């Protein structure tokens, strides 16, 4: 016994003082230190801060502007809306719970706040995907003549709900669960335990498998054309190098986002699988709470590399700001 182990729960603490409660009950503050914890939904609120403006800003400038209406602005207005749910949905409900010391709003609460932040950054991820392969078939244009228009850019915003929902609603209804983590603060998908009645090995398994190794052999595979062709399937392809420049500072914008995305999500990926290996082993609540809230930044760095990174959505954002002159 190195933690606790409950109906719905583990608290990664010897209840050998006896000290350990429910997070759907009681406050963890035995846990660690109150200070950490007003510490971390200090961390919730700015977060939501800099992410609700950012990404209904981003929104309200693609709503505005009639020129924006191409693969790359569809597919980050898509991501605005997947952080603005983690925003509202996912934080809101972590932030309250950070101030408390546990769940207050039950078991249901889990899931929402776990919900969100398990899309948003399923979605950040299959919509990498997404724009991974249309930069291929614009830059590496390796199909016959076809055209990556208007209409693909929906049937690619709605295959990223469609493999998010895939992925972090299956604990909602009866395949694995939606449990506390760390400073148990935080909710995610149920690792730590076999609990078999929802079969939560073949879901993990899957889980990385679906929704992290293969979105990323992808990304690599869209990756390793890319770096053929502009080295010399992009010669006879004979592309204009006006096309080029402004192609590229697109083509650059992807992965980024491929890197970023990874920067702050590997970590916490890399933590997860190494509980599942070690189901109840020796560590602590900080363990997981690290990697955790970082991650969480997802709802807000997206928007802000497409707002440092394109010019175009740069000139349009700025022209909604001052109402006029610095359009679409
Ligand atoms: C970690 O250990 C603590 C204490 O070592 C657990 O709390 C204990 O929970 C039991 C079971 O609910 C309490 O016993 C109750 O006593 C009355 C006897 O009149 C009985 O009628 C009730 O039905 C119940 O059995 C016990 O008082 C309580 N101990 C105290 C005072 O701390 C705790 O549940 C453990 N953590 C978890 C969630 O595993
Ligand atoms: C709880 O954590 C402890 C580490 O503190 C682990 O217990 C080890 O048990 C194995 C036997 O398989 C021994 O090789 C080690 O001597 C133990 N370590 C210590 C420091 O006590 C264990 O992995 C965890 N779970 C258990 C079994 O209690
Ligand atoms: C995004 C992503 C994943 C989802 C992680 C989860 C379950 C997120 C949910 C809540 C969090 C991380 C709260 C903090 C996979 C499975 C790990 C692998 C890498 C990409
Ligand atoms: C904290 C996140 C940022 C997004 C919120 C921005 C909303 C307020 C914008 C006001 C900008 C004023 C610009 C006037 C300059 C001109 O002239
Ligand atoms: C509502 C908060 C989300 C952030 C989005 C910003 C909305 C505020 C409106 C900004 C528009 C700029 C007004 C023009 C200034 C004058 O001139």
């Amino acid at each position: 016994m190195n933690g606790t182990e409950g109906p719905n729960f583990y608290v990664p603490f010897s209840n050998k003082t006896g000290v350990v409660r429910s997070p759907f009950e009681a406050p963890q503050y035995y846990l660690a230190e109150p200070w950490q914890f007003s510490m971390l939904a200090a961390y919730m609120f700015l977060l939501i801060m800099l992410g609700f403006p950012i990404n209904f800003l981003t929104l309200y400038v693609t709503v505005q502007h009639k020129k924006l209406r191409t693969p790359l602005n569809y597919i980050l207005l898509n991501l605005a809306v997947a952080d603005l749910f983690m925003v509202f949905g996912g934080f809101t409900t972590t932030l309250y719970t950070s101030l408390h010391g546990y769940f207050v709003f039950g078991p249901t609460g889990c899931n929402l706040e776990g919900f969100f932040a398990t899309l948003g950054g399923e979605i950040a991820l299959w919509s990498l995907v997404v724009l991974a392969i249309e930069r291929y078939v614009v830059v590496c244009k390796p199909m016959s003549n076809f055209r990556f228009g208007e209409n693909h850019a929906i049937m690619g915003v709605a295959f990223t709900w469609v493999m998010a929902l895939a992925c972090a609603a299956p604990p909602l209804v009866g395949w694995s669960r939606y449990i506390p983590e760390g400073m148990q603060c935080s909710c995610g998908i149920d690792y730590y335990t076999p609990h078999e009645e929802t079969n939560n090995e073949s879901f993990v398994i899957y889980m990385f498998v679906v929704h992290f190794i293969i979105p990323l052999i992808v990304i690599f595979f869209c990756y390793g054309q890319l770096v053929f062709t502009v080295k010399e399937a992009a010669a006879q392809q004979q592309e204009s190098a006006t096309t080029q420049k402004a192609e590229k500072e697109v083509t650059r914008m992807v992965i980024i986002m491929v890197i970023a995305f990874l920067i702050c999500w590997l970590p916490y990926a890399g933590v997860a699988f190494y509980i599942f290996t070690h189901q109840g082993s020796d560590f602590g609540p900080i363990f997981m709470t690290i990697p955790a809230f970082f991650a969480k930044t997802s709802a807000v760095y997206n928007p802000v590399i497409y707002i440092m990174m394109n010019k175009q959505f740069r000139n349009c954002m700025v022209t909604t700001l001052c109402c006029g002159k610095n359009d679409d």
